[PDB]
């Protein structure tokens, strides 16, 4: 359904206002169209009416089409893409690059083919969009993004749960009609514990990331009683909810069910650590499942940030079992205390118990079993799972496949992912292995609540406009 | 059919170029959207996405719809327009309630919205997209469209605009012969007023350029032939025309001369062979060497030239004459339309110009049986022996003419629009000269050009969003 009165406060503006934007923004090619879908599309749309860059556009289109393609049609989509653009006078044979990257792709894998067009497409042809209409309309789409979207603009009625900080909800964006889990906090209780620093650190990195295994924050505002942060909804429940209490006499999960979730996690942590950031506490109950069936990772008090120029960070906190060996003694540890935690999680996924313990001891024996004891496996495991879990559960962090080379490119090779080609999961087209059932104050604080509230977080907002049709139905020409 | 290579030299530009345009142009409201259809439409299009000025837009739309409406549905379209806007559901809220009383003929109703629509709401278009695209449509208009851009094959020629595929009569002149007669002044005066007028009873000039051998001027298409072609040589044993056939053409002429003379300008030479017929069946007037201009502050102009018979009485002696030497010429034409001969003479009788002048001045018109009385009572007006008793240009328009009995059937609206089924559908050089040829060639004449883009779809298919 759709609302009108809140959709009415949203109009397409004039041009004497988009001049304060012109100077203060400095989006280099990369930060704009390639990442911002309203940019993407508007610039797509610039290459659509301008006839000279059809071949380069469709080129890139069909690269995104092959990127996500299935696994018995990749040979065919390859022979489709090779016959259209590459070789003896193709009919959409473009003429702006020379002929050095034509040689590059002939072996397979067409990833370097893509970056060859990107580099150029962002230089000589890119000049025009800027000095053309489509871009300007973006400024005006952009203009309305830089606006104050307060408590008025969202609704409350059904609540997720209660840990302590406040009350967690699902909320609909009124004008458009999009749903969002918006976490709400009793302000007085927040200042009551100096819990400022764990939350903002948690906020600062939410808006900076868009990985569909990480709760993507859309908005940030101040009501009066509470502070809020819209993130991409998750219903049914968490993974413990499923592991232990979905099917009782058949405890735990099957093989492709746990695999599918483990992979979605691998890429969430990749994004986590690509920006130099730790999760520390990683477990099933700290992982959710949406109505669509694509999981994420949740609850981010334990979300410490690593700075720039420094190497490591120290401490003592987390969850007994999902701490690493080098985390319990209290030494300098890399991100793989998460990957160690994941190993324990993956076990408790397909075990119905903590890996060292028995199902359902003090923290000293749990620490002594975290460090020393190896994993004694039963019959239920397939060999690919056993050969892989021995990597995560190593007693030191240099032999455990942690964050290496900048991405999990060494992890993604590992035997357990043969069926799963490492593309489709990052997009969102794979049928997940279980679909669910649906139906008085000082100055220092009020100056912070408005600092905290940066109104909008840009890109999920952009996505909301494009997916809901809001972009489509006010980007009108006739 | 359509061409590609010439349609390829026509692209939508960037924005760092439309800055020399910003300062040097000064289009006040009237000169832009209300008259320029690409402005009209783009601004229409601005009021289409902006939801607050739907009622004002459709208001004006339905005024243009009623303006042209037929004559047994005007009572109904009135009761349709009165029930929609005059608590109506598209009741607009920007004007007060003084013009609501006025209309209770809705012409003053229209100018009430126009006045306002061009003031408070008009500010935005300017500072909005739709206008900018106009700047870029405008930019490409200010371009050199030379000899390359047009074709010749059938002859004065007919020429097709290659890229789009639109037809045009483009009049071409041997330059050396032009300078050979100091015939500069009669042509430029003739050019200067062609581009300044768009009346569909006047050859509307679209372009102006220089080839090398010739200078040219594209004007709006007419096929079959001229009126003599029909009068004398359409149906041989039934010479001339019927009654509603000649009437229909005579009326179209009345309004062409109205436009001719509204701007203080004379045709002098008016005749059937100097009147054409298009494929659609709406006529115009043609060949404008004899197209002298009257200035400002002066009263009259003198001379000796034209065509023996279609000169006036006061034109042959060589005195000061008003426009009605045309209207006198028209009387002779209307006769030769429905007679198959010159009014005074006998058909094809080759008398000299002295007896033709003596019969132009003295002799009255001896009518036969074929005429209906409304035609006889009217032609006696045009063929009077002096210009003060002949119904010439009076009051600023032919409002005294339009009353006359011969036009009962014809209500004086539909012919000006273009919806009436016409009564016959068809089947070495110095510096002073090369500096003038490029002055002469102002490249484009804006509005018929604009029309070409909108009618051919050229506007429609490069004004694309998706």
């Amino acid at each position: 359904s759709r609302d009108r009165k809140y959709l009415a406060r949203l109009k397409l503006p004039p041009l004497s206002k988009c001049e304060a934007l012109r100077e203060s923004l400095d989006l280099g090619f990369e930060g704009m169209c390639l990442e911002q879908p309203i940019g993407k599309r508007l610039f797509q749309q610039f290459l659509r009416t301008h006839e000279q860059h059809g071949p380069a556009l469709q080129l890139w289109k069909d690269i995104e089409d092959y990127d996500t393609a299935d696994d018995a049609l990749r040979p065919q989509k390859a022979q489709a893409l090779r016959a259209a653009y590459l070789e003896p006078q193709a009919q959409l044979f473009c003429s702006f690059l020379d002929a050095e990257t034509v040689a590059r792709a002939r072996a397979g894998l067409f990833q370097p083919l893509l970056r060859a067009v990107l580099a150029h497409l962002g230089q000589a042809p890119f000049q025009e969009f800027l000095d053309s209409l489509y871009f300007l309309r973006f400024l005006q789409w952009k203009w309305l993004e830089a606006q104050p979207m307060g408590e008025d603009w969202f609704l409350d009625f059904r609540v997720l749960g209660r840990g302590g900080f406040g009350e967690v909800f699902a909320c609909q964006m009124k004008a458009t009609g999009k749903l969002y889990a918006c976490k709400k906090l009793n302000k007085k209780r927040l200042k009551k514990r100096k819990g400022y620093q764990g939350a903002m650190v948690e906020k600062k990195i939410l808006a900076k990331v868009h990985s569909r295994f990480i709760v993507s924050l859309a908005y940030a505002f101040e009501t009066k009683t509470d502070l809020c942060l819209v993130m991409t909804i998750m219903n049914g429940g968490d993974i413990r909810y499923h592991i232990y209490n979905v099917d009782e006499d058949n405890p735990g999960f099957q093989e492709p069910r746990a695999i599918f979730y483990t992979a979605q996690i691998v890429s969430g942590l990749e994004h986590l650590h690509q920006r130099n950031i730790i999760y520390r506490d990683l477990k099933p109950e700290n992982v959710l499942l949406d109505d669509d069936g694509n999981v994420r990772i949740s609850d981010l008090g334990l979300a410490v940030e690593l700075k720039a120029g420094q190497t490591k960070t120290k401490g003592y906190a987390g969850t007994p079992g999902f701490m690493a060996p080098e985390l319990l003694l209290g030494e300098e540890y890399d991100f793989s205390v998460d990957y160690f935690a994941l190993g324990v999680t993956l076990y408790e996924m397909i075990a119905a118990r903590g890996p060292f313990r028995a199902r359902g001891v003090e923290n000293k024996e749990l620490k002594q079993r975290v460090l020393e004891q190896a994993v004694t496996y039963p019959d239920k495991f397939s060999p690919a799972s056993k050969d892989f879990c021995e990597a995560l559960l190593q007693k030191d962090p240099e032999k455990r496949l942690g964050f290496r080379d900048g991405s999990c490119d060494g992890l993604r090779t590992h035997p357990l992912f043969r069926d799963i080609s490492w593309r489709q999961l990052e997009a969102g087209m794979l049928t997940p292995p279980f679909v669910p059932d649906s139906r008085a104050f000082e100055k220092a604080d009020t100056e912070f609540f408005q600092e905290f509230a940066s109104g909008t977080c840009p890109i999920p907002w952009q996505e909301e406009m494009i997916e809901t049709g809001v972009f489509g139905d006010l980007n009108v020409w006739r």
